[PDB]
């Protein structure tokens, strides 16, 4: 950990999904994941450009943005626009959604100064996506191309964003399953070589870490933001190659959401998989948990290990051990999905040893 | 009722929504309305063109179709395609979804013969949308332009559709709130004149029926399919004019879903409005229900009338009385919404008298 970050980054701020209808996506994710309706920005607030709805579960913030009819804001220009997120564009959102479907547009990171972070990034090789825009003389947002069509959004403060309105405490249900923070966001790239040296080039992020894939992890000075990047290899399958085929290019593979009580979260979500929520990947056979008594027998009690077999949880090092489960793809395309992890910054790893442990069941 | 239908139509068959992501829309509607996951047609079944998911609640069938990546079916042509619905097209679906957002694409009606119904319709002035296609030598589907970009789909049998697969009885939750059938589907048109004489021209459907709108209803020989069409008037507001502005053209305004126990359905849905379901329109003041004892006092008991005020239900003629409630718009745009009705074919009317009864509260 040389702490070679070119500028001071704080932590993950929010994740912005781009879809054609932000309502139906925000309603499903809120029920399937337990994120309360936080803030809104649409025609009811005065936004004639895009409809944005924020879901929050602890510190995690999920934003869902969809475009309106361009004729509504036809009489507007950028200086007098009414969009809460000035980085928005009708052409880019419909191009992003027609090429990738439902996917993550921007991985937002809170920094010390967004205007300074934009200049240092661009001067070190970052492709500028959106110039720094000041908002109500309090919030500043900037965006640079991350990989594919996903952009890295810098945000700095001196409340979510201006223009948004906090929903009424009675008009929103305080849903909460246990998810608190965003752990890491992983993206798939055809070549990790040019990608790892690019992202770490304008950020100074240091590297934190039969296979079917090759991957490495970038992290900040305190390992609070973690950006793993994968690359496929041919000669097996290669589920990451099928990602690039169905996603039609690079993009964010999965979001890792941290929870305080992974058993309560998986109990709340598995009871909702078939009533609007999210379906989980197939659980490993008891052979996997028969070997769990040998790997984490001294780390976990048999009553708790057997409970992991009931929910189908994957366990896996030196600094500590982590628990993890993977949700099925979040939409029609077999692309983006969700990973629920519990650690006991970046302690426990990323379940890289589970690839060999899962094959041992056969 | 002259029974002047040019061909024998049976009843409403299904409704097909067109969105960019069929999963998130089908998961929300199933939880918010109580429709079980019926059949699917996607890559898991062999469809490399579109992802379609059928929701059923009694006889009502809601279909949700979204396009895949065109490169997946790039090596296919129409004779050797793998799409379950041959009427599908990547260009039309993305054009429909980029112009109208989430909306109804096809109002399907079961007929005696789809090939004959297509020929009689086209020969009487219908604009052909999709030619008749035979499916597994058992099902025949045909489509003609209805109004705007909505098309009227004819379907005839000799199971939903071939290519689809019935989901497993264990992999689907038997959700059921009480909705059983589709009553009527209403569309907004800039001019009902050219629209009413067009739709009734190639179908022979007879007319069944300060205002802010002008409307008329078309119906079959047995009044089992009901297609009301509205037109705005300027000089008030005009919520139908705002429909044509946000929908960017004509389209289906609202779907009327019939239920057997309107009180149970509204009790199941109102408890789910803030947890992924559908929000309802504002309920009328008790002044509206103070006049309910004078209009339907001899038609309903005070214990049941007071219960209608708790759920905020609208009541309204000669043949009988009907109950009705309107859901808020189903997505980002203030366009398409849902109406829950209970009748005691087409008996009770369409709540046309509620416009004057609602204004009496002031
Ligand atoms: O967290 C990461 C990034 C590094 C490599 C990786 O595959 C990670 C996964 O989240 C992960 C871990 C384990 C498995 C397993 F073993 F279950 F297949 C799968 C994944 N994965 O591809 O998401
Ligand atoms: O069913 C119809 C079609 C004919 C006219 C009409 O407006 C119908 C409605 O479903 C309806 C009825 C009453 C109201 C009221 F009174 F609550 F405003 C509103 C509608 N509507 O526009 O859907
Ligand atoms: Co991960
Ligand atoms: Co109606």
């Amino acid at each position: 950990n040389p702490k070679s970050d070119k500028f001071k980054v704080k932590r993950f701020h929010h994740i912005e999904f781009w879809c054609g209808d932000a309502t139906n996506v925000a309603r499903r994710f809120s029920w399937g994941l337990g994120m309360r309706f936080s803030a809104k920005s649409d025609l009811s607030t005065g936004n004639m450009v895009h409809a944005s709805y924020l879901l929050t579960s602890g510190d995690l913030r999920f934003l869902f943005t969809a475009p309106y009819s361009p004729s509504l804001s036809a009489g507007e220009i950028k200086p007098t626009t009414t969009a809460s997120i000035p980085s928005f564009d009708h052409g880019s959102c419909r191009s992003f959604f027609s090429s990738h479907g439902l996917g993550v547009r921007a991985v937002a990171i809170e920094v010390e100064d967004a205007e300074s972070a934009f200049s240092i990034s661009v001067a070190n090789g970052a492709i500028p996506s959106s110039p720094p825009i000041v908002l109500n003389e309090a919030v500043t947002i900037a965006e640079v191309k991350l990989y594919g069509d996903v952009v890295l959004r810098y945000v700095s403060y001196k409340e979510f964003l201006p223009g948004f309105e906090r929903v009424e405490d009675a008009s929103s249900f305080p849903l909460d399953y246990g998810i608190r923070r965003l752990d890491h966001a992983v993206g798939n790239v055809p070549e990790l070589g040019p990608a790892l040296t690019y992202v770490a080039g304008f950020t100074g992020f240091h590297q934190f870490a039969e296979s079917g894939l090759n991957s490495a992890v970038l992290a900040s000075n305190d390992e609070m933001v973690l950006l793993p990047i994968n690359e496929p290899v041919h000669g097996t399958k290669s589920q990451i190659q099928t990602y690039l085929e169905h996603n039609e290019g690079a993009g964010l593979q999965h979001l890792a959401l941290m929870s305080e009580d992974i058993f309560r979260t998986l109990r709340e979500m598995r009871k909702r998989s078939s009533i609007g929520g999210f379906d989980f990947m197939p659980s490993p056979p008891p052979t996997y948990y028969q070997n769990l008594k040998k790997r984490v027998g001294d780390v976990l009690s048999d009553d708790q290990i057997k409970e992991c077999e009931e929910l189908g949880i994957l366990v896996d090092d030196d600094q500590g051990t982590l628990l993890q489960i993977f949700t099925k793809p979040l939409g029609d395309r077999p692309t983006i999905f969700i990973e629920i992890i519990q650690r006991v910054g970046g302690c426990g790893g990323f379940g890289k040893g589970n690839f060999s442990e899962l094959f041992k069941s056969i």
